[PDB]
């Protein structure tokens, strides 16, 4: 239940975010590509560290156990909006985390750190990762074509978006 | 025109840049904040220098006048996309050049960049300058809701693209 | 008046900086002291390009004679205040040109940096600045006791604001 | 009681720090957003190990258990004022702890530091901690008005301030 | 069989890559010097950590024993190519693995980098070697005479190729 | 002619380099992007002055007009071959040049730097520079198939070499 | 005189400074050796700048001419203190400029700066310069035996104080 | 009895220093701000490494026990004078050392480094201390008047002073 | 017997080289100054790593015991030749390896390196070395005069040289 | 007797010279200030490790009990002349053992560094050092007038020297 | 001839040594590969500075022509010995100037510096050279056998020397 | 004679110390290799600036003719000894120079540095600068036998020395 946490990522957590940095298959739905030396994610994560236009947190439950990661990055402070990412490790897939974490997420963005905007992309061959954003208030203002090459062909995402006065209320 | 040429931006550019940088009716039109210290531009253009991720480009025309700037930014060489920009000084709009400059940069793009595609933002705000970009083969993929915040309103953009293919067979 | 405008700092401002803020009966209604090197100004300027809290801005006349300095500092981006200071140099005060550039100030604040508090500290014994203030839609929230020691002793400021709503639809 | 002894920070402090400056609710009574990895503390803290304008205390009782955090920053050596502010631990809310701790910073700064004046910034939806400083002698001179952006709304502060010579006279 | 993996090199790769690159057998076959203290190794590994042109992968079959190197150099971007090179551990020579891990990195190359050809240089008295890429796909677009130096004599060299649509379709 | 001289690639040298640099019909043939700011130039000069794999010659005439550009690149020692480019500026070419420069690059690969074989990449849409190359000795080793994007399309490049022995004793 | 101005030492002074820090009967004075590459001083200067314990004052008159320099160094901001020292060059002497130099150093210490205690030291073979001191306010509070070597000899001099409050209460 | 050596100051000893440098009733006697962080200590004491211009030593006894400090500082090589400090630790204190110590200071200062004059500052509300360096051939050449604010108050103290025309004979 | 194999010299081997490199017996033949703190070694090390003149080999046997060092340095590539240094370690002479591992070198130098001319200098007081080297296909094209202080004396040194096209054939 | 070696110092030796560097009675006889933190010692090593105009040698026995110290400082490769000095441990005192030290530096500076001249300081008031040095050979060529300050009286010095063709000879 | 001198080669010089550097019949001599930046050789100087392993001196005479160069490299300073090498600019040969030149070295070498041997390495093929030496006391000690690859040949080249002892009782 | 004066050694004076550095015949009595770059010169003075154990001073005539060069080095503060040496310029010798500057050497060192002992050494095949130095107090300490190569050969050198007490009360 609504045991899950989110903090802010930490070097003692590299090797879980590591680990879901390599895995092709999670991967490709952030259309990032699927290597990373652990050496470039320190010097990266220690690039992060001093950068106010992103935030990554970690999600965890009450053993501690690492659910799941959420971003928030782009943090553009004169338009106040943010692009959104997130993944959840493959244990922790089908039990109906998504939606507390995604409204953590513009807890976060909208109570917290006073942003007008969340935006993100998504495949359109990802249609139920779609009904979710849906779910969670998220709608399409955009059906890019042809943006990212994905596991051997170009494909289209769509960009959805959400806003602070419409969340708030 | 068939005169105007598209070189690479030079340390002797930046303070034509400069001016167009913190002229408040331009940049608007790039979403960018009117701000910059000559000291800030110059120190930009240095890292810039190193940015495989981006060429910025000077227009000139037959006797030396410089028009204006295009740039593809965020050039992405696994996903092979990059966004658009362009500026024709204030003194040089009106003269049916943007049409040619656009068309530079699209043959840049995917004759020697070998992009598949280019995409752009537009204020919806800016008519003009949307009927350019569909005559030049952009068609809008995304209507973004209130993303910039621009002259004291939150404002909607179109994005637009065009893809290789579409242009090498133009 | 309809002349006037401010630009970012530049390094060939500074001359004109450093006069100001060596000037005592002007940097004292800054809360500054009046004791800076040419090259601590430099430093300080190499500093503060980069420091996305803070502009600095230099007002011209039509005929880009140097009138003042507008400055908005601390600008928060999650509580979108920032605080707002200005000088008009000397031998221009008196033309009516406060509500203008204070007025400039509102409009960069509001319209570009979108912010959504404006506030100033003002010295209690300086009324004719704590009256132009005024009629810009500025207001008191705070008597500062004893804030600052000026000329041999502590003196009371005045802490006043303005938000992006009031400024916008007045 | 007078079994509180207030100290310099020092980086074993850190893990105890950090968990402050990732609460939430605690940090809100700051002004503060709720994010901080260990890695950007400990940048900060190197940092300060050299700022002549701002000190930091540790708070601890007889038997070193660590109660809280106090700070003098933004120390001017014309003007002779400082900013002051105080947590509490969570674990050691409501022992009749703070009254102690604030007579503490206030004799730092008047005794030792030979400061004029000190303030503070405190929710004015925080009566309780208003009363507080108006106990140990603080005096409201603002009402700063929607001043920070906490939980989804705009809120006032009141900004209250003491004496050197009424703390020591 | 499907039991291979290819991940990026990592630090604690390094000790098996050095012992290949002092096998003079092994880097015959590479045009290469069969010389490498530990300390170059890692200052070399540390450098392509930030080189977008170069790809370095370790083999992995189920139980996790390191079966060799794969390695995608001198990617370009206008171009869309790259050289592939593969070197199997003596170890875990003969077992027909090769052809998975060509497959491997031709799946990479064309399916996640999006790469357009990649070719390989390959000893022409390696006809055995010259087979195995033959049969990947791999087509003879030069005879390179005394490219290499190589025990005692200059030899000559096969420059083989393969393009995307090729692997693709 | 015999007036013609190859010497090391100076500083004073770079403007006519990055003109070269900059030249898209010119930089078409070595397979290179015609983008290079004056900066980027100099950086990479500083660069590659110590890279002992690498030695750039400016070629002159007897009045010291800059002709074109030589250049031994990849020099392995182990191996002892290196890849040779050149080129000629436009003003200059159709003068009987060809043969003279390339014969020097040969000249310094063998009898200075003690090379065994010298290598080059020629588009297969290029004739004569595929038949001048001939002519000096060069002979196909390699067709590499669509090895290079440029001017809107993967174009094949003839791979050509020649050995130390032969140029030497022919 | 009431013509005299203190301002921030700056860099286009370190040639007076220069010939003053290397005369020997200006520095016996302040107890300073008499050598000084101007390379040293323009480093010392350069640390100076970042200095918040100190303050280099030159002292200008009508028409530009430097007359002299004040230092207020050690400035301590816990016990609010800080030693004075002053110089006039060798051709302004006896001109009656000590007496208002002395006082606009400390009016600079106390209504600005905000120290509660100056304090100088002075050879008690220097009785000119004792009596200055004491008809400004100074009061001798120690008799440092032998604490200078000078010119051959160990020397004894004079501390001497004045606070705060008796300044402004003058 | 005279057990007591003197050693240069070292980095193993500066637990024992941080305890010193934060005690407010032991540094209130030297007017030295009673905060130091561990690292900000290890850093000052890297810096007078290098600096020909101060002696730290540590006072010893015969178990190695950390009995107390000596320095002597400031030291100016032309006018061939340098300002001494002394403290003994708590633990220490009422057994009569401090002349051994003072005196082996002045050996120290006369002896070694041939200086002319050793100096000092005490509070006038010292008035121990003060007969104890006149026991040891100190004299008072100043009053200073309101030099140092310590615990709240504005304190004079007297300038002390011996030759080592005085001392040697 | 033919069990002695040349590997690149590592850190590990260090204290091993250390030893020979202070030496004053060993060190003589290679007119190198006996004296070298591990230190300056670490560091003329860490300098030889990115140096492309030099080649240093560690010459070891199947207990993987270290027997020796064998050096080629100053590799010159244009002239494609290089000086060749051999000790065999006190414990380690007598044997009959240096044949060997001098032809290994040589096998190097030819079959590998690819250079035309491998010369060496010896003592003329060496007159067995000598015999050696001229077994190995050495001979003589200098006697070097008074070329090198060697024990309290200025010694006549031989130099030796061997081509490419000799010992290929 | 034959039993002593000397060597170049490394750094676990360093709290062995600290020690030594830290006694006043063994340093008096240096002209040489007792003081040196062990941060300063390893600092001044480490600066050294690469002065090709001093070699520092320990002294180790059989059992190597490090007995003392010897150095050739301000070696000079025109003039050809170095200062010599030594320390035995206060321990390693008085069994006959400085003679073989002496007659060992002498060799190095002779024998290896090919040397014209060594020279010596020694007190006037060391008959016994000195007498020592005429015994090695050393010749008087200077008695310097209160050249050094010891002990609180300036003191004066016989400077004295020896040459290779004597030492040699 | 009595008039030319020897003086530490500077940094107005290096003009004068870049042509000699890249001239092909003038390194050949001293088997140094004829190509060199002007930036190399300015940075290799200032690491020449540095080396107490290294004397470069230049030649001049009477009307400060620079005649040459001359060097005393590899100093060995336990061994006492150094390779010397000459270069006499293509227009001041065959003046009988070598002859000096090579016996001002030597007496650097065994007066000042206070070297054991001078040793010089000279082609076979360059036999006026061979004789030079000679008839100032070099004498043949080793024949090196193809130790050069100059002009397209691996070349034999002759190892001289001299001693100090001889020099000094010549 | 009255009017000569000796100060700090500047950076516009290293033209004439370079002059010297590299004279053979002046070098040779400071025991020093008559070899400099002007650059090793200006390394070496940026050097030494800092260098609390040394003083340069130029020495100049009433009309700043740079006249010689005097130094302290070695300055010890435990011993209180320094090492002299001094130069006058070649066309300035056989004046009678010589004692003024010694004299000011000394004057500096004893009423300035506070020095206990000063010290120098000089040829015993140089009688005339031994006999000056005697003249002004210096006294033979030692004779070292050998203690430098110059021209050729070892020589014997005087060490020399003159105490505070003995030059302040004769």
């Amino acid at each position: 239940n609504s045991q899950l946490t989110l903090r802010a990522l930490e070097r003692g957590d590299l090797r879980f975010i590591h680990n879901l940095n390599n895995n092709r298959n999670i991967m490709s739905y952030w259309f990032e590509e699927p290597y990373e030396s652990f050496d470039e994610l320190e010097e990266l994560y220690n690039k992060h560290i001093h950068d106010n236009a992103e935030r990554r947190f970690v999600v965890e439950d009450a053993q501690k156990n690492l659910i799941g990661l959420v971003e928030l990055i782009e943090i553009n402070y004169i338009h106040r909006s943010a692009e959104f990412q997130i993944i959840i490790a493959p244990e922790h897939q089908g039990k109906g985390f998504a939606r507390t974490l995604i409204n953590r997420a513009l807890d976060y963005s909208f109570t917290i750190l006073n942003l007008h905007k969340i935006y993100l992309h998504v495949a359109v061959e990802n249609p139920k990762a779609v009904h979710l954003y849906e779910e969670c208030g998220f709608v399409e203002e955009g059906h890019l074509v042809e943006e990212f090459f994905i596991n051997g062909r170009y494909q289209d995402v769509k960009r959805m978006y959400i806003l602070q006065s419409k969340y708030l209320n």
